[PDB]
């Protein structure tokens, strides 16, 4: 009955944690486990990322197009949850989607987009956002309207593979302001911008040690 966590919230659970969810296109995509996040501004988010220090390998992100088409990590721990659910879970309805952004001093940032949606995978999981609100900087912004890229599937618009130069699974432009699904650098870096990093806020040789990304319905 629940298609995403804000339906979860209406149903009276109001502790984060995993949960079952039946999006609209569960005969494709199947009911999945999603985690909850039922604190932040209210509750009823669905998250849809995660990178924190759970043990996993600082490369664990740097996976090929298939991984991250179907998603993998623990939804309780570091995770993406899979392009094909994102397409589903954000088509179902409009969704505004949140980045949480917190850096090693445990300060924290964050950045709301309304309008959420990325194509399927025909179309390369092309990414769409709305109006940028917050106070960790727009950086963002200019990933609207680009293909999803890998490192075994450049899909960007520069001459060079900013995938295999900045290490993630991203809409890749030129190549990018944020990296979030990049190398886990913990902290600052010599490095040039191939960690978990967010322009605006930190620059491009500081990778956040915590980063979560979540939807939840403009209509809530
Ligand atoms: C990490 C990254 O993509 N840095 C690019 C830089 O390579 C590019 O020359 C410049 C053009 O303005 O824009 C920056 O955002
Ligand atoms: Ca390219």
């Amino acid at each position: 009955d629940p298609t995403d966590c804000a339906d979860i919230l209406l149903n009276g659970y109001r502790s984060s944690g995993g949960y079952r969810i039946w999006p609209k296109s569960w005969m494709t995509v199947g009911t999945l486990n999603v985690y909850c996040d039922m604190e932040t501004d209210g509750g009823g988010w669905t998250v849809i990322q995660r990178r924190g220090n759970y043990g996993n390998p600082s490369d664990y992100f740097y996976k090929p197009w298939k991984n991250y088409k179907l998603g993998f990590g623990n939804i309780e721990k570091d995770f993406w949850l899979g392009n094909d659910r994102i397409f589903a879970l954000t088509n179902q309805r409009n969704y505004m989607i949140r980045f949480d952004l917190k850096d090693k001093e445990n300060d924290t940032r964050y950045a709301i987009y309304q309008d959420f949606w990325i194509e399927n995978e025909d179309y390369l999981y092309c990414l769409h956002i709305g109006n940028y609100s917050g106070d960790a900087g727009n950086s963002f912004g200019r990933h609207n309207g680009h293909n999803f890229s890998t490192i075994d599937k450049d899909h960007d618009t520069h001459e060079t593979h900013c995938a295999q130069t900045y290490k993630g699974g991203w809409w890749y432009d030129r190549c990018h302001e944020s990296n979030l699904n990049g190398l886990y650098l913990n902290g600052e870096h010599n490095s040039y911008a191939d960690g978990i990093e967010w322009r605006a806020w930190k620059g491009y040789h500081y990778s956040l040690p915590q980063v979560e990304m979540k939807i939840r319905p403009v209509e809530f």
